[PDB]
């Protein structure tokens, strides 16, 4: 149920292949521009008593064409069926100097569907 | 640089190689809960960091499971490397476990992390 | 604005006061062994320019009738507006010994509406 | 035992009352001008097999010098012992309107102790 294309509420789109030994490839976009590799790992045997398949994925916000001199970690879990959702929360942490470490992460939260 | 082998204030060991197309790849080896031998990681730095002082983004996932055994969940780090006389990477980091949906509420842990290339 | 009776997604229950220079008073609920004592602070004079007031408040899960441990904090911004909502991220943090530090603390996000 | 004067290791001072009634109510300083009002909650009864004490506290960045629209919450909890601290994990939100509303949380963590 995860390979394909997922769409959260910003517009934002990612395409993700889920390999069969846990693997997770595919590109995140907001225009070539706009597009960025992503890589990540999933649980390839989760459970069947009706728990979520837990997975994660980063994307370094560089690509040919710009640097934001930053980097996004999603950790959630995919949620199978009709309404197949992946639920996350995430990281986004800037490069930064040591002074200004303290405030170079980001917290929040995100909802891909396949609508 | 930041390809080398790395252990955070734990023991546990994470082996990583950068390379040149911003990728990141190596091994994991917790030393605390429910983990096994090692574990595959994958992740994304900036190839291309800030000259300014600034310190290079980076981030990585580990899926918790590999043929010893399996949790079900997946922790991912994020963070920045910063080189120099002590270098060091500094990440918080967030495990997600599979849960059903009335229990979704308390899936995920939030922790944080330094990584250092002498062993503590 | 902020004074009153507000829910969260999961049939929560949060009933607050918000005083003139920045404190937040009230109680939590899910009868009375499920309620809390709640406080925490807002900002008693925000921006006027449309952007949330940013508040906090703290739980700790124990009453006449339950000791849980463990402390919530949520942090968030007040919206007024067609649906005055609150939103934020939460921390929950257990008493651990040091050896189970690592897994002492969730994190998660709600949202509250007065409905 | 959580009664005091408590630094973390960039230069700022928390000093805190902890109540028989599990409230915490104090001063974080960052000079009068870097002066908050902070308040929180406490488990006024916590285990006795080594466990450590949780806690949180809201510090709204407002006084009457300054306004930083925006309010920490720290979560954590307290460690007795010879080199007693509290380790918290923190929020800091933001005042920002609809669409920045992502970018409006910071995560961190702060170690404080007697010294």
């Amino acid at each position: 149920g995860i390979t394909g294309t997922w769409y959260n509420q910003l517009g934002s789109t990612f395409i993700v292949t889920a390999g069969a030994d846990g693997a997770l490839t595919g590109t995140y976009e907001s225009n070539a521009e706009s597009r960025y590799v992503l890589t990540g790992r999933y649980d390839s045997a989760p459970a069947t008593d009706g728990s979520g398949t837990a997975l994660g994925w980063t994307v370094a916000w560089k690509n040919n064409y710009r640097n934001a001199h930053s980097a996004t970690t999603w950790s959630g879990q995919y949620v199978g069926g009709a309404e197949a959702r992946i639920n996350t929360q995430w990281l986004l942490t800037s490069g930064t100097t040591e002074a200004n470490a303290f405030k170079s992460t980001l917290v929040g939260h995100d909802t891909f569907t396949k609508v």
